């Protein structure tokens, strides 16, 4: 194997990475795109607030351009995210009881049905449940539509796309904890009741030294309540600036993820949310946080590269 893509290949299973379809133009990262994965998702461009700006009103230019790209190179298309509670627009804010209802079943709807077949499977909902157990404490959906509304947007969705895997994507849940054991109560019952389900998203954004040791574990019962499971979000965070050991141990941690995938028979493989640590999102959002992808800033691998390369 000279190539995640071909190691993942091989194994029977999906390596993919976050895309900003504005950056297919920068040389370098197209090369690794093209080359290291074999599945692509919407880093934003398939969200809410870039999808639908204006109730009603759909902007699908940039998630066709992913949509395409994914065609185009041969690679499997994952949608993200038709219900989630950030990154939505104001106009949705604003609505209240049957008037968002409405606007949510319309959003799933619309966006499930404009990229059925291409699409093959989606987080139709994102990021439901609190560390700590129960429901997220700050959400719209939560707040103006109750328990309910998560049953209701697989549904939704189910109607939309008769075929696409149907996912529930969330994270600090990669181990057993009264988050995930939140999250599998829901599975357990919706499989129980026959609400369209098919898969979990364990987003698996860690920080380096800390991946859960029984990451394998809570994979397998969550994929023996019969959905698949799913690495989506991974990266693992360091105090940056980096240097030679954190590398290396999040080098160990890399191996350890995709290890434990690779232990899970339903597990359908591992997505990187993002090539380069040039456009990580952590950095912004994890103040002196960072250096948590495979490849650098300048697009060097780093020791996670040969660790991958060796768990697949
Ligand atoms: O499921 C999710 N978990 C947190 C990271 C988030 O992606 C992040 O959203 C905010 C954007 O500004 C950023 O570019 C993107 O990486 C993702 O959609």
């Amino acid at each position: 194997a000279t190539t995640l893509k071909e190691a993942a290949d091989g194994a029977g299973r999906d390596f993919g990475f976050a895309l900003d379809p504005n950056r297919l133009s920068e040389a370098q990262y197209k090369a690794i795109a093209d080359s290291e994965f074999n599945l692509v998702v919407a880093e934003n461009a398939m969200k809410w607030d870039a999808t639908e700006p204006s109730q009603n009103s759909f902007s699908f230019g940039a998630g066709d351009r992913v949509a395409s790209y994914a065609a185009d190179t041969g690679k499997e298309l994952y949608g993200h995210t038709l219900v989630w509670h950030s990154q939505l627009p104001d106009w949705a804010k604003n609505l209240n009881g049957s008037a968002f209802e409405s606007a949510m079943v319309n959003h799933v709807t619309k966006v499930a049905d404009h990229f059925e077949g291409k699409v093959a499977s989606w987080d139709v909902v994102n990021e439901a449940f609190a560390d700590g157990g129960g429901r997220r404490q700050d959400s719209a959906f939560q707040q103006k539509l109750g328990n309910g509304y998560i049953e209701t947007a697989f549904r939704a969705a189910r109607a939309a796309d008769p075929t696409a895997k149907l996912c529930i994507n969330d994270y600090n849940v990669e181990g057993i904890n009264a988050k995930s054991n939140s999250l599998y109560d829901l599975v357990k019952d919706f499989k129980a009741r026959g609400v369209p389900l098919d898969c979990v998203g364990f987003q698996s954004h860690l920080i380096v030294g800390q991946v859960p040791g029984d990451f394998r574990q809570n994979l397998q019962r969550f994929a023996d309540l019969g959905v698949d499971v799913r690495i989506t979000e991974l990266d693992i965070r360091m105090r940056t600036p980096s240097d030679a050991t954190k590398l290396a141990t999040q080098a160990a941690d890399y191996k350890k993820v995709v290890q434990a995938c690779m232990q899970v028979t339903r597990c359908q493989g591992v997505t990187v949310w993002g090539i380069t640590d040039k456009y990580s999102w952590v950095p912004d959002v994890f103040p002196g946080e960072g250096a948590a992808l495979v490849w650098d800033a300048s697009y060097a691998k780093k020791p996670a590269y040969a660790a991958v390369m060796e768990a697949f």
